[PDB]
Order: structure tokens, then C-alpha cells, then sequence
């Protein structure tokens, strides 16, 4: 990128540990060293420091005045810096980018580079008390930025230099208001701003000088941004004097405007459009939180499957290459700090979320899909006091001056007063209910939605969290509450995916979870360390038949699917074969002879009088067909019901 | 896939030779010792005990109770591994893969694997009179695989722990009986099996628990494999406990039935499809048969060119590689055991014969390319036994208790007779004649086939060899037997692939051989070291005259081919050229002046008095044109004919 | 490639000097010492001897008698090479390949090679007097070559072991003169010929004795090469023994005929086509002259876009990445020695400029791309001599000798005599002018042309040198000479755009130059060593105004550009807003408000009245469109103008 030098980092470290609880190994970033103890069920993970090191080699610009940077991309959960012994920088959170100028610390050859890392709690640190494991480690991995010294700011809260605000223009058009940041500005450097389209075509440019750089651009006939058609342009930005560039960096961003209101719900672009989506935590099976960018993408394609067009990206701020992934297969995002479930005390725990908002806007400023900044999860749950309260507003109002383009919202405990001084904060608001799972009936969601809609006719509700454990070698013909059958899941999902398309008004509804994710504490069901909410297993490999539902109420794709084949053997004179369809009618075969055939709205029932042995069971939607064995026996194995 | 990680072990080895032939080399797998003296002509191929050795770290499962198993492709002839000095495994065969569970003789850290390769005849060995070098060493390579303690089976005949029968059914569909292998079920674990389509979609799936694995699964509207559209379905097996997958394996399969038939021919999903190919054997020039993927499939792809249905993998288990290219291009594979040439008495002997066709059957059981097995060649060259034709019926009925799935077959020597005990044993049978270069005119060859086809009507007969010696620096005007020339080797083949067309009922005809082969022990020709009988040189570089009679007899594609290119200088007032065309009708021009336009099936020859000097042929048939140039001399050069 | 093993020996390489200018370093091939220093106007530029030096292994044949040649792509200016001490060749001349046969001096395992390379001045040494920067070093890379005995010959001039001839014939077809160079050939080799078609198909061969290799092979139905369809065929040859390939090369040709008319200027396979292009240097920013092979391909896809058809390769050989870029991408190119400025008198001279010209048509003579071979630059900088015109006509002759089937071509000084000696030595002659930059007025040049034409209708007059400087910082609102800046750079090339659409007869007219290059002498117009004239930024990545006049004037992909962007601020009641387009109704809008509508011949100029403050100036075309944004000043800044 003109003289500006990016180079990796990730290889060739060795993680120690002060307190010896682990003899030292070299390692490869992405890492974390609770990989497998947070997510294996042994009751426990490591919390405590590691320390990484490595040798790198000073970079060399050609010109004098060069600047070296190390670039952390995350650090879990506390950091610090040496470079060949002293130290660069620290930083508290672990989920944000943060940079240090090495400069000065650096020799020519070999440099050693040191980084100590702590997921320890402290009295200033979120997350603290959370349904998730603190991952500890660098499991995003580090960068070594060589620019010269006039360049493109790197050193205001790990930002990229540019931020980009895309708008719809009546004519068609749209404005890109842009302003990029130059460190040692002079009047021999010019900033070129070029705006190039989907296809890479030059659309519009404009010049401005280094220390002046604010300038707004019209792109005439402008394709604008949405979940079915995330048109993407580029914002490039290079650092010029005379016929050089010093410094070049860039954007990838949409255009789109959009809305919610109490009554209409969400509208992007002009068009209502019901959010219908999911949550998604950042780990997979052993790997910790220490995913590579296919594992990110991967992600987002089988959501994108799904039919999802909305990704609430719970606790923290993720990847970038998440959100790049968002922003190219387009889903309307919901990002968040981890101020989560008990509010700490002091000017040290304000600072630390105050910090990390900040890095949460500026960091993902740029990024089309962010249309929703959370500030809070279930903070209720350690007790409401004045203070909390001064926090959000002190959170709504830096959202609004670092970010007026987008809207604040707040995830509540299920138990939150439906009234006091919590609800009106925000522009949107949201609550985590589990009727159905945690207590109550599943048959309470909707009348529960109905009556505070009614109640609060000013706010705009959505639900950030619901959902069910499902445990898929459990499987009942009676599906009842804290069986962990996949069965009573699917009719959890069933019940919220017809509660959530008959109310539009609900702006956005968030399944938790998209995927089974790792918690060190829990134990329940028959497996420990694990929240088993997943409409999908935590190895990304099994989808469960809550998936499908979904499918069937969101995808467009023609599909056909017969839930219940891992209920492989079956008891009884007579068992319900249910099917999940996008078409309106199923036609179900047994063994080749015609079961019944029913009109419905995405959910079927049969009752098959199976064959003695195996039988066939063939469904035959339009276009599609599914075919599943199941066995006839005269009582089910014992390995179908927990213990 | 899943917790099943595979390492490839090859790199960094260390060759010694222990009796002192050679100093210590570095090598890397795919390895032969033999790659240069096997096929340079020297006069012999060193046979002896290589000792390869190199250092690798323990793998690491998440979970306790990981298990290590290391993976020798192919050891060629006999081997011993051996991890930190102990003895791992043993092996004799020296084509098919082999597993030794090395769990307990692994530490931390770096561990060291021995390997002592011999290719020297035992009591016991086969191959061991055959007209092919015996390669020695590891020239498939090795792998390290990792798995938890509950795995798909890896002790079994160095098998894949999965074995799929699919089977068209009547109204269209596919059922696939499949069956898995599970070390160490558990009432907690279940195999979930799913069924993907060509294009990589779910179509059908089932679960059975881990010690009750057998299923059927049907498929509707099943796309059939045949060798013009080889359609292949995925079936994957996972082993699951709760929401997380232990284990997972995988089988590409296609759905194919067909029949033989003494008057009919071959079939395949109800229509008659004459098998017409070649067969190959796995080496390449100065590699031995130390080949790479890409050599596998390039060869592949050669033959797929030429126009063949069907080749016979000659004359031992070939590399997985191979087998799989058959299928995805479509091939009629005939894979046989190198029961060769003398039969060996000994309970040693037979043993050997026994468990090389049974590795060979479950380790490539799965292949929908393979249509025939076949249990010996040329076995009565060294005289029938009772013992002999005792070991026949022991292999036949191995195939069928193994694999009633497949037809078994026999390749006889040429004086075989055509009534006896060796007779009517397996379900179809072929001959190896070679009348017109062994001896016999080749006329002879379609008289033969007539009359054994009228004396034996219940046999189904194929020719599984036949060809002839072609060099080609050998030219000649009056080609006969033993002057080596290409154009001999023509006048053969274009007898040879006329014979096959008027005869359907042969089900099976195969050329010797597809390529130029090594055999150290040959001198004939003017050359040393090699079987010249290819239709291809064996650098995959040249193809020969012979090549293009049997593409223009085979392939759809347009072509046109004027023979005796590398006749480069004619002698004669008129000279002949030679046309291949799978067009029917040729216009021959000489300098551009018209000399003869033809009607005729396959073969065009015509007398052309060339202007002095330079001429160019051109050879015009409906949408294809060919060009050469040759030379009209008053005398040959020397460097045409045999010394 | 059969027997033949190209091994890239780019890496390992230590570098020292002598005489202590530098600290020993470790280098990467390609590389050069003078890539900062040789334009980041620092002064001069560093010429010594740098001596590089790495290890590497004797490369093994598979049969008795494998030779070993090194291969130097280039070394600037002059180089010796040892292998273990012993010098095993010398070279004189910095861009040409240059071999040595090193098998003698090799023993097994580890050999020692050393290349000392100098580029200062030296009494044989072209170039010597030039306006570019004479990068010293390996700026190609080395390659070790291992073949059997007999081979391709790799001994004769760097060259490439055939030579291919392709003419079209008057039946549609193409003949292939083939004339291949085997070192030790004998009567068992044969040389054996292919022609490949453009889509990799086998259209022809012919098959020689190696001690008599010339043929003719004719393809009909010919796709023929041009700068619109430049279409390749592939001529493949190899040496041949028995049933196995020893040696095999090839070349990628095109099929074309061309012919140059005093009144006509260019036609190419019967079309008159003017060609109207650019000159290219081979270095890139702080790169020096050590590009890559995407580096190349960049050069010539950018070259592409702008719509030349023709391309002077100055003022040397280019690499072959570049000449095969140009044959893939379609370009008339211009190709030369570096015999520039000023005549060396004496015997090792003119024995330089002979050898350099018999490198350049050896090493080329394949490219179809290369139509003109030129013999001189500015060659009467230093005064016409008698011997000066005997070494052109010797370079002429030579020329002719090697390959007839080229033009002949040389640049004048401008103030070379329109009569004389130096006119009609070669087949076409151009002039390199710079009125309206270094003299004169803009308005010069075309009366200049038309009166050379008038007094020499027999010549064919191109304009080998004509260009401007720009530096992109500069702007002003009443542009003029040395200024320097981009708005008057424009002007220029506004008239000579037209100057040459006008004169179809002018056959080639090349601007000087495509890119920005380095000279490290320069220092003028603010910036230091640079040659600032390009179209395009040294860095390749700022299109100045200059290449889109060239763009609108040749590019067939509909475009608009309005000039003038980096003039961001504009004083005045009214500020000229110019716009280029190769569409011919433009529609101006300012703000919205339209300005404008004009119907002209690609350059429209609009008088506008900008609003106070920022200004979206928006330029419509027939299916186009272009914006950027200007601010309205009172004063324009000072850092328009130089001090
Ligand atoms: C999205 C965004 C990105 C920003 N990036 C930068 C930046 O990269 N560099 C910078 O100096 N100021 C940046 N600013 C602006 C600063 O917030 C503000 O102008 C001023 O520097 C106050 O800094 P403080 O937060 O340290 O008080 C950015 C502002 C926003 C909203
Ligand atoms: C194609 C094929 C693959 C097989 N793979 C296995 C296997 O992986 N593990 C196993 O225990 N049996 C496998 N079997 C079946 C065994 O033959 C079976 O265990 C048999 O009853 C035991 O005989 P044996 O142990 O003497 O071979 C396979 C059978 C076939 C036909
Ligand atoms: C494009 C071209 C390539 C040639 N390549 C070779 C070659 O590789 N080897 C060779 O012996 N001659 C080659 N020649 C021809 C030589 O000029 C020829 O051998 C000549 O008689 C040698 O003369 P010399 O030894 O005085 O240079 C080539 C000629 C041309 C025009």
C-alpha cells in the first residue's frame, strides 16, 4: 500500500507462564491457552498471564524519517508491550485493536517483542460476571505497520484513519462526507480521495490538503447497500506530494439509510423489512476464540443459508473479518460492549467503558452492516443503583457525538421493570426472555410481547435474546421443559418463529444462540461446558432441527426437511413424522406407499403407522424431496432420555 | 474432520542402505531407489533392504485418550516400522496401504519412525516372476493421523472403517447400504450419516448407534454413473456424542449396476457398451513408480483422450489417487493382485495371495470405477498345480463372500487351454494373445475369437492383452515383425481395433499397454530397460501412430491424423500416406495440389508421388484439417532400420 | 520440461563491495544496490563493483553426461563469474542474457558462485551519456540449467535454442520456418516439431534429423496476430531418441504481416492502423530497475486501458516478462540498444554496439510482438563522424542479416539535419521533439511535421520522443512553460493528441514517457531525481490529466474525466472546468445547476461560476458519468505555484 508496509507477526512465539502452571511452549497466532480448558467441561479454565515473545527484524523504509508500529488486534483480556525490554504501551480490554509508535525502541536486525496478557479479573475490568469464558491470549493475532513520517494516523484508539459517512441523495445519488487524519500534516502533502464502485471503476475523486482534509463526495446513480444486495464501494485515500505516494489506506462501505418505529418496526432504504435473525459467539469446537478468517466466513455463510438478514455479534466487538464478512453478504448488524450483567464501581471501571465504546465506534465506524450500537447487556442482574444509571447516559451521549448516524440500543434481563428510569435511554430497546426454558410456558412469549407493546406504544421493541437448550442424542415422544430434547426445542422455535412473523412491529428478534458456544461453568443436561442453545453444533458440522424451522420461515431457496432422524429408532403403534417446508404442500411416503398429504404453513405433522423394521420416509414438497430411515422397535433405547 | 487430523510424513527422511550399496541420502516421499536403474537399461535393478528414518512430533488430541496411528500407503515389497526402536507393524505386498497404532510407543515431543523397505524375492512374495521392475520403497508416501479414542476403524486390512453398496431401484431412486466400523463404541456415541449429490447438497441421511451401524438409505431420482456421465454421490459418517462430532469419514460412491453376457457383451445400466481400453501400469520416465498425484491424473486424462471405457490396472493394487480419478472421469476398472506368471506352493505363498485380495478388495471397495476383480495373470506360465487351481477356487470365493457385488475375473496366458480346470471359475474370463508379434500371423487373432466363442457359449471372453513392440526412430516401407518400426505397430492395431468393433460379444478388450513401461531385464529393439508396446512414450510426451487408429476408432471429438510423421524422409517414386479420421471421408493435399479424396471407416491410405524436396500433407476431413511435412530423398537414412 | 531442469537460484545470495562503499549484506534476487539511491535525488548515484555470492548443488541427471549452465538474465554493465574461484565467463553489456557451460568447474554436493558486477564507466560501455539512471546488479535474477549431452543449444548468444519464422499465406493459412540448434546432435536424436493453436490443440508437425533441422510446417485456416487479436500459437520441439525425450523448448509466436508507407504510415495484416503509443523505462518507485513479473503485466495492463496500440521500449532490452506481455496483451513494440547520445570511437566500441545488437535479435527474434529493431538514440548529441555513419550502416547490415523480416528504425536529436547521412540508413527514421517544452512553442510541432513531409515524401517520418513535464502539485490558472505544472503538461498533449490523428501518415508517434523514471542527475521543477514526464506516476498509481487526453483520443470503453481535480481550490469570479471524453455530447453540472452542454472532439472546456464553498462538478456523458468536488477561494493557496 504505497510505502506504507504491513507484515504479519503471527509466527515463531513462545507463551510462558510466571506461575508455572504450564511448561512453555512455542505457539502460532491466532492463540488462546483456554482453547480446549474453556470449552472441555473440566470445571474450570486457566485465568492468569502468559507472556508471548518473538524476534523480528526492524523494517526499513527507503526514505529517512521511517516509523515502525506493532498492531495487536486483541489482547484477552489485559496487555503490555516491551519492545527489547522496555515497555510500549498498554491495554485494557480485550476484544478492541490497539497499536504503539516502536519506533525509538527499535535497533537494526533482531528486536525481541514482548507481550504479557491477562484474563484475570480486575477491579476495573468487563467483562467480569458472564455466560461465556474469557478466552485469555492473542487469538486474533499481531501486525508490524511500516509507513513513513508524514502518514495516515495510527495511534487514536486503533483506527483505520478514515471515516466514511455514505448518504442517499433524493436524485439518486449519493454523498460520501469523508475525513481522514494525517499525522505530520505539511503543506507539500495532499490527501486524493477516490470512490471506486462494486466492479472497482473510478466513480468520483476529490483533493484535499493534508491538514484540511473534511471534503464531501457525489456519486451520481449510486447502488445502495441492503441485506438482500450489499452493494459495496470503495473509499481510497492516498497521502501524496508531488508524484509520490507516502501513504495510501482505504474502505469498503454501503449506502443506505434506514428506520424504526414502535408501530412499523424496521425499514431500510425505504422498504419494511422485519429483522429476523440471530445471535453468534466468536469460538469453535477447540479452538477457543482463536479462529482463522474462513472460520469467520464460514460462519456467515451458514447463516446467511439460514435466512437470517440480522446478526446480533453478542458480547464484544468481534473480528473485523466478521464484519467484513457482514458487510459483503449482507446482515443487518447489532454490535456491542461487554458492559454485561453487574455493574462495578469507581472512575476506573466508568473509564474502562467509556474506552472501549469508543474503540467499538471508531474501530467500525466505516463498516455498512453496523446499524445498531448496544450499550448494555442484563445489567440488572448485580442490582440497579444511580451510578449505572449515569453510565448509560453517559454511553448514549458519546454514541450520539462519536456516531449520530447510527442507533443506540440496550439488551434488558428478562426480569427488568417493564417501567423506571432503564427503558427510554436508547433509541431502541430489547429484552432477553426464555418463557419456556427458564420458567413459564412457551404459549407466554406472545401475550407477553402484545402486552408491553401496549403499555409503551413510544418504544420500539425487539427481542435480543430466546431460545432452548437441544441436546441431540436426547429425544422424547412427549417433549416437555428440561428433558434437552431436540424435540422440545424445535417446539420452542416453532412457537417463536410464527410469534415473530405475525408481529412486524418487533423490530428485531435475535435467536440465542446461532451456534452452541463454550461456557467453563455450566454443567447441565448430560454435558458439561457448554450453553447448548444452538440452532447449530459448536464444530459448525450438525444442524439442528431448530435450524430448519428457521429455514423454512426465512430462506427463500426451495427446501424440504424431515425433522426427528436422529429420534432413529421409534416406539409406539404410531409416531409423528414432522416435516419443515418453504412450500405450502407436503406429500409424505412411507416404504413408497403415500403416508397423507396436507397444506400448511411451513410446520407438518403426520402420523405414520411405521413397518416392522426399517422404514423409508420420503417427503415430497415441489421441487424437493427428503428421504430419512427410522426403525420400528418395541421400546426406545435407554440413551434417549437423560439419566 | 472432526477430532481425525491426517499429518503427511514426507519430508525429512534419511535412506541408508544397511548392506552398504549406497551412501546415506536425504529423500522425500514418494520414493523408489530403483527410479533411474529400473528403467536405464544397465542390465539389472538393485534389489535389497533400504532403511528410511526421520524424527516426528506426537500429535495431541483435545480430549484424553488420544490415539496415534501411522499410515504407510505403500511399502514395496515387504516392511517393518518401527517408532523410538520398537516395533510397530510388519507388512509383506508391496501395493496396498497398511496400519500400525502406535499410541503407546510415542513420548512428548520429537519421536523417531524407522521404515526398512526390501524389494527382494521371498518364499512367500509375489510378484516375483513378472516382465516389470519391482520398484522398491515408500513411493506413496505416509501419513501421521491423530484421533480420539472412539474413531471409525483404522486396523482393519488398512481399510477406510466404511463400506457403501449403492444400488439403482426401479422407480428411479438409489438405495445405499452402508455400513461403518466403529473402535470403541458406546451407548453415548451414534453414527449420523448424510448423502450429498454431485453438487454438493444434503439429499438423504440416517443415524444408528455405534455398535449397530448398518443402514439403507434411499435417494430419489438418483443420477446413475456410467463411463460418458460419471455422476458421484458423497456419503459422510460422523461419529457424534451429544453436540459434537468425535470422528468423521468420507466415500465418494456412484450408483451404477451392469452384466455380462457370452452373447451380449458388457452392460452397463441397461444398455450394451462394448468395454474397449487399454491397461496401464504406474511408472513414469526416471521416477520409477514414485509418481504425484498430477501423474495420476494426467494419464487419466490421456486415456480419456484416446477415447477408452475401460482400463486395467495392471498388474497390482494402484494408488488411491488413480482409482479415484477413474471414477470422477469414468472408467470400467478391472484391478487385480499380482498372482503372476509361477505359482509359489507353500502355505506362506497362499497366505500372502489371500491377503493381498482382500486388502485390495476393502480398500478400495468403495471405488464405483471398479467392475471386476481379477485373481491372477498368466499363472499356468509356470505350470498348473493342483495346488494352483486349489488357490483359485480359495480367491473366487473370497471375492464373493467379500464383495458379491462384482464380477471376478482371469487373465490366461495365450496357450492356455481352452478346456480345463482353469475354466469356469470366475465369471468372466479373458486371454493375454499376442498372434502377429509373438508369433502367428495377425490375422490369426480374429479366427481365434470366433472359434472359442462358438465352442465355449457359456464364457464370456474378453482379451485382457494384446499389442505389439513399437520404436520409433524404426521406419520402414515393407513393415513386418521384428523390425520394431511404428508402422508395424499401426498395421497391428488397425487389424486389432477392427477385430474388437465386429465382435460386441467380447465384453472386455484391453491394449498392452497404454504407455512404455520399465522392465530391467528387457533388450530388444535397439533398446534396453523398457516394454515398447505403448501407444504413448513413457514420459507421457509422444503419442504414437497407434494412438490415433485407436482414437479415431474411439473418441467422439472430431480428429484427423496423417500417419508416419516420424518417417520423415520418403524413399520412392509414389509413397504411401495414412490418414486416421473418425470423419468418414478425407481430401489428401500434397503442396497444396489435390491427391485423392477417400470414403472409408477409420482408415485412409493413400499413394502420393511428393514433389522433390519439401512437401506439406495436409489431410482435410469435415471440420478438422492435419499438416505435416516431409521430404522426398532418393535414399532412406540409415537410422531408420534395426542395425 | 523432458530432461531439462530450470532451477531459480534468486535466493541465499551475500553481497559485498570491494572497496568498502557498503557493509556486507544478504540480497534477495532480483535485486540492484542503486534501488533507493538512483532516484531519491540524494546527488549521484553509487557505481562500483558489487560482488554477490551464494552455495548451491550440483544438479543431478539421470543419465552419464548431465552439463550444468548458469544464466544470467542481466548484470548492469558488466560481470564475471566463478564457479569454486575459476572464472567461468565475462559479459559485457547490462541487459542481455548472457550463459556459461560450468560443468567442469562443479563438483557434487556444495559449489561456490560468485558474479562481480560493476556499472561504471568503461572505454566499450554503452549506455554512458544518457538521461536515466544506470541501476547496477543482478535486477533479473540468475537460473541454474541442467541437461543431458545432447541439448537444445544453450551456447550462442543468450538465445533461446530456435528460431520460428510464421508468415501468412494467401490462402488463409500460415507457414512456420523452424530452424532449432542442437549441441552434439547424431544420428539417433531426432528433432521433433509441434504447433500448438491458440487453445492448446496440436495443428501440425514435422520431425528432422538433429545435424538438419530446418523445415517448413504449414498451418491452415491461420488466427492471426494483431494489437486487437493477438491471437499465439505455440511451437513446441524436442529431442528425440528412440521412445524418450532428452530435450525439449518452445516458443509462443504470432502470425502477422505489416508494412510502413511514407503516405500510408502502418498497416498490419492489410488494415492501415496508425500506431499511436507510448515509451516505457523498466524501473518502478524505490524498486530501481528490480521488478517483477507482476510488475511487468501491471506496466502493460495499465498501457492497455489507456488505448496505445504501440509501445517504444527505451532504451535498452526489456525483460522477457515485458516482450511476452506484449506479445499476450497486443502491442506494436519498438525494441533497441542502448547506443545513445554520444559515439564511442575505437575497435572495443563498436564491438560492444555489434554484440548488444546480436543479443537483442537472438534473445527476441520469437516475440511477434517486436515489429522494429532500432540501432541508435539521439546519436548526434556528440557530433557527427565518419565512423559514427560506418557503425550505423554495420548496424543496419547486421540487422538485415540476422532477420530480414524486421524494420529498421532510429531517433533523432532534434536538431538533427533534415538532410544527410544519417537519413535513409534505416527502413524508417523518427525524430524525437520537445517544442513547447525545451523550446519553441507548442504550436511548432505540426508545421514542423508537415514540412519534413513535403521535403522528404520517401521517408517514413514518425515522432519517436515528444512529452512535457508534469508534476502534479503544480497548478495554475494561466498555464505556461516550466511551471511544470499538470494543467499546461495537458495543454501539451491536447495539441499533439490531434497533432497525429491529423497525420495518419505519421506511422508511430510515441510519447515520452508512460511513467515517471529515475534520473538521478535531475533536479528541477521542485523535485529531484526524476524524469517527471509520464503520464503516470512513477509509483504507478496516479493517472495524471495527461493520460486521460490520451485516453479519450484512443480507448474504445466509453469514459468522461474532468481534468483538474488536484486543482481543489480555485479563485476567480469564474474557474475553467475541462472535461475529456471519447463520448461527444457533455453536460456539466455544478451543484446540480447545469452549466453546460457542449458537442465536441474529446476535449470540452466549460466556463463556471462555483458557488461559495464546495462545489460538486458533475459531468455527463451519453452512458458515463464523472464527479469531484472544488472549493471556491478568494486567494488559491500558495503550494500551487513553485517558489
Ligand atoms: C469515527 C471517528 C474516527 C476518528 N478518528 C480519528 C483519528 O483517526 N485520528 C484523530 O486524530 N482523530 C480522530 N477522530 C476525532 C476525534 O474524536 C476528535 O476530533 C478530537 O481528536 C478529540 O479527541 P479525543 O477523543 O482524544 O478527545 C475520529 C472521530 C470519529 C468519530
Ligand atoms: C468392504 C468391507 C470392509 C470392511 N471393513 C471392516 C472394518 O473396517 N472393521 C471390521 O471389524 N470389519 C470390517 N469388515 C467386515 C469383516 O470382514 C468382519 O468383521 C468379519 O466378520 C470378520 O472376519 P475377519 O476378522 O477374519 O476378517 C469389512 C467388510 C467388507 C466387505
Ligand atoms: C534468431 C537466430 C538464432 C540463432 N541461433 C543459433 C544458435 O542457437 N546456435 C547456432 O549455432 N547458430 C544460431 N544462429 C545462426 C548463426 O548465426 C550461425 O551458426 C552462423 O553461421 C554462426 O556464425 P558465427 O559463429 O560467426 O557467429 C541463429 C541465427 C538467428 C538469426
Amino acid at each position: 500500500n504505497a510505502m506504507r508496509e504491513i507484515i504479519s507477526l503471527n509466527e515463531g512465539w513462545t507463551l510462558r507462564f510466571p506461575k508455572g502452571e504450564r511448561a512453555a511452549e512455542t505457539v502460532t497466532l491466532p492463540h488462546t491457552w483456554n482453547a480446549v480448558d474453556g470449552m472441555d467441561g473440566n470445571g474450570s479454565y486457566l485465568r492468569t498471564t502468559g507472556v508471548y515473545s518473538r524476534t523480528f527484524k526492524k523494517p526499513v523504509q527507503p526514505l529517512t524519517g521511517g516509523r515502525v508500529y506493532v498492531e495487536v488486534l486483541a489482547a484477552a483480556l489485559d496487555a503490555t508491550v516491551k519492545v527489547n525490554g522496555t515497555v510500549a504501551t498498554t491495554h485494557e480490554g480485550g476484544f478492541s485493536i490497539f497499536r504503539a509508535d516502536i519506533t525509538d525502541l527499535c535497533r537494526d536486525g533482531d528486536n525481541e517483542l514482548t507481550i504479557e496478557v491477562s484474563n484475570e479479573d480486575t477491579p476495573s475490568m468487563y467483562p467480569a460476571s458472564a455466560d461465556f469464558t474469557f478466552y485469555g491470549g492473542l487469538y486474533r493475532g499481531v501486525n508490524l505497520i511500516s509507513v513513513p513520517n508524514a502518514h495516515f494516523d495510527l495511534d487514536y484508539y486503533g483506527g483505520p484513519g478514515i471515516m466514511v459517512t455514505p448518504k442517499p441523495t433524493a436524485d439518486g445519488g449519493a454523498t460520501f462526507e469523508i475525513k481522514s487524519f494525517v499525522t505530520n500534516p505539511d503543506d507539500s502533502f495532499t490527501v486524493m480521495y477516490s470512490i471506486e464502485d462494486p466492479y472497482g471503476c473510478e466513480v468520483a475523486s476529490a483533493v484535499r490538503p493534508s491538514d484540511n482534509t473534511a471534503i464531501s463526495i457525489y456519486v451520481p446513480d449510486a447502488e445502495l447497500w441492503s441485506m438482500d444486495e450489499p452493494n459495496l464501494y470503495t473509499v481510497v485515500a492516498r497521502l501524496q506530494r508531488n508524484n509520490e505516494a507516502f501513504d495510501e489506506i482505504y474502505a469498503n462501505v454501503g449506502v443506505r439509510s434506514y428506520t424504526v418505529t414502535p408501530d412499523g418496526g424496521f425499514s431500510i432504504n425505504g422498504e419494511a423489512t422485519p429483522l429476523r435473525g440471530v445471535s453468534r459467539h466468536q469460538d469453535k469446537l477447540y479452538k477457543g476464540n482463536a479462529l482463522t478468517v474462513e472460520d469467520h466466513y464460514q460462519d456467515a455463510q451458514i447463516i446467511k443459508e439460514l435466512g437470517a438478514n440480522t446478526i446480533r455479534l453478542a458480547h464484544y466487538q468481534h473480528s473485523q473479518d466478521f464484519y467484513d464478512a457482514c458487510d459483503e453478504l449482507g446482515f443487518a448488524v447489532w454490535a456491542e460492549i461487554p458492559f454485561i450483567s453487574v455493574f462495578k464501581s469507581g472512575k476506573d471501571a466508568h473509564t474502562h467503558v467509556m474506552e472501549e465504546m469508543k474503540e467499538l465506534i471508531i474501530q467500525n465506524y466505516n463498516h455498512p452492516s453496523i446499524l445498531f450500537w448496544g450499550i448494555s447487556n442484563e445489567i440488572l442482574i448485580g442490582g440497579i443503583s444511580q451510578e449505572l444509571v449515569d453510565t448509560h447516559h453517559d454511553l448514549q451521549k458519546l454514541c450520539k457525538e462519536l456516531d449520530p448516524t447510527r442507533l443506540t440500543t440496550i439488551a434488558h434481563v428478562s426480569h427488568t421493570p417493564t417501567s423506571g428510569p432503564m427503558h427510554r435511554i436508547t433509541d431502541v430497546e430489547s429484552y432477553n426472555h426464555y418463557f419456556g426454558w427458564y420458567g413459564g410456558k412457551i404459549e407466554q412469549n406472545g401475550p407477553w410481547l402484545d402486552k408491553f407493546h401496549a403499555e409503551n406504544p413510544d418504544i420500539c421493541l425487539g427481542i435480543s435474546e430466546y431460545g432452548c437448550e437441544g441436546i441431540i442424542n436426547w429425544h422424547s415422544n412427549t417433549p416437555q421443559c428440561k428433558d434437552y430434547s431436540e424435540e422440545y426445542q424445535a417446539l420452542y422455535h416453532e412457537y417463536m418463529a410464527q410469534a415473530f412473523e405475525d408481529r412486524p412491529w418487533i423490530w428485531a428478534s435475535h435467536v440465542w444462540n446461532m451456534f452452541d458456544f463454550g461456557c467453563a461453568a455450566r454443567s447441565e443436561g448430560g454435558v458439561k461446558g457448554r450453553n447448548n442453545k444452538g440452532l447449530v453444533t459448536i464444530d459448525r458440522k450438525t444442524r439442528k432441527d431448530s435450524f430448519y424451522v428457521y429455514q423454512a420461515y426465512w430462506a427463500k431457496d426451495p427446501m424440504v426437511h424431515i425433522a426427528g432422524r436422529r429420534h432413529a429408532q421409534r416406539a409406539g403403534e404410531t409416531t409423528e413424522v414432522k416435516v419443515y417446508s418453504n412450500q405450502d404442500t407436503v406429500t409424505l411416503y412411507c416404504n413408497g406407499k403415500e403416508v397423507g398429504t396436507q397444506t400448511a404453513h411451513r410446520v407438518f405433522k403426520f402420523d405414520v403407522a411405521l413397518d416392522e423394521g426399517f422404514n423409508v420416509l420420503m417427503a415430497v414438497a415441489d421441487t424437493v424431496k427428503d428421504s430419512i430411515t427410522l426403525e420400528k422397535v418395541e421400546t426406545e433405547p435407554a440413551c434417549y432420555t437423560l439419566p
